[PDB]
């Protein structure tokens, strides 16, 4: 049975929201995971994007499969597509990254990721900006209260998400056809915090904390989080509930604190029927760098945009706009915006 809490609008680092900030710490460092109330907006909002999915998702595949880029990942993923851990993963995504167009500077410059979403259609892009807006409002009084749990400046998360890279999957997972149940391997996701959707269906299993078990650290190429545990317990199933959002954290926040808070592995069985998700991350500016809450003196940071960029080449490794990062060696490109970048995200 998962805590469920309501927010309030704004964080002001009051008494109250110290509390609660402890609370939302307590209840991630014990189940891995905890709900939060969505009033009438916010749930409107998710239902209006859960049907703006629905009805995309009944277009013909070579449309579906037109929506995409060469310079954003943004766009449209097919049933079997995306690998994790090595195997192909079967729900059917949209993905909606910062939706910038080629007059942006960043895409001008060719930085790897940036580019504008291939929307199927105005009222799907309109329903899932309006749904990302309200998801990041959460997003930003959840890092407030996290940071005041941990007696930390009430800004300290938050001053790393200006103009973050905040993204979304927007996931439709079939029914199970065939032997393999498998709908998404077991994995973590890689900014501050996963904020998700679900409907009535079932399907999504996380694992808790557990006492003295080694966590990899999936912002280092030789300690990938995907497929680890997959088949160990404990696996939480993650009741579907009306009216809550779950949250967990993601690889970032394991990294600042130094493993207080774990990035919390998952995975998604599928079900006798088709499951409709949201999944939310709420992220680092992608030239943001990490570092160690608690450690001042350690050296280890990371970029934010370079974890994302190498963890979308390892999602879709065929992708055309992984093709087009390795043809145009954007990674370097990367490398030399860590440096040399115009736009005061970061630095003097
Ligand atoms: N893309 C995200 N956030 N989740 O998808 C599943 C995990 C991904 N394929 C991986 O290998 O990490
Ligand atoms: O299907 C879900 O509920 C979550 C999916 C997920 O974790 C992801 O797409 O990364
Ligand atoms: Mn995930």
């Amino acid at each position: 049975n998962l805590q469920t809490f309501e927010l309030p609008t704004e964080v002001t680092g009051c008494a109250a929201d110290i509390s609660l900030g402890r609370a939302l710490i307590q209840a991630w460092q014990k189940d891995g995971i905890f709900q939060i109330k969505t009033d009438s907006e916010q749930d409107r909002k998710t239902q209006e994007a859960m049907a703006a999915s629905k009805q995309f998702c009944k277009e013909p595949l070579t449309f579906k499969s037109s929506c995409v880029s060469d310079l954003t990942y943004s766009g449209y993923v097919a049933s079997g597509e995306e690998v994790t851990a090595g195997k192909p993963d079967f729900p059917e995504i949209f993905t909606v990254c910062k939706d910038l167009s080629v007059g942006d500077q960043r895409v001008k410059a060719g930085w790897p990721c940036h580019g504008p979403v291939p929307w199927p259609n105005n009222t799907y892009q309109k329903s899932m900006k309006t749904f990302m807006e309200e998801l990041g409002l959460a997003g930003e009084r959840l890092l407030k209260l996290t940071a005041l749990g941990f007696e930390l400046p009430i800004n300290t998360f938050t001053d790393l998400t200006r103009d973050g890279w905040h993204h979304m999957r927007v996931l439709r997972f079939p029914p199970q056809t065939s032997t393999l149940s498998r709908g998404i391997g077991a994995h973590t996701d890689y900014g501050l915090l996963v904020i998700a959707a679900q409907d009535d269906v079932g399907g999504l299993y996380i694992r808790p904390p557990v006492e003295g078990e080694k966590r990899n650290r999936n912002w280092l190429p030789g300690e990938s989080s995907a497929g680890m545990f997959e088949h160990d317990e404990p696996w939480t199933f993650v009741t579907p509930t009306p009216g809550v959002w779950t949250v967990f954290p993601g690889d970032i926040l394991q990294f600042m604190t130094g493993g207080q808070l774990l990035s919390t592995p998952h995975k998604v069985k599928l079900n006798t029927r088709e499951r409709f998700a949201c999944a939310y991350f709420h992220e680092p500016n992608f030239e943001a760098s990490a570092y160690p809450l608690f450690e001042p003196s350690a050296n280890e940071r990371i970029h934010y945009g370079e974890h994302f960029t190498n963890m979308f080449m390892r999602c879709y490794p065929d992708r055309i706009t992984t093709q087009r990062i390795n043809k145009e060696n954007r990674l370097a490109h990367l490398e030399d915006l860590k440096k040399y970048s115009d736009t005061r995200a970061t630095g003097s």
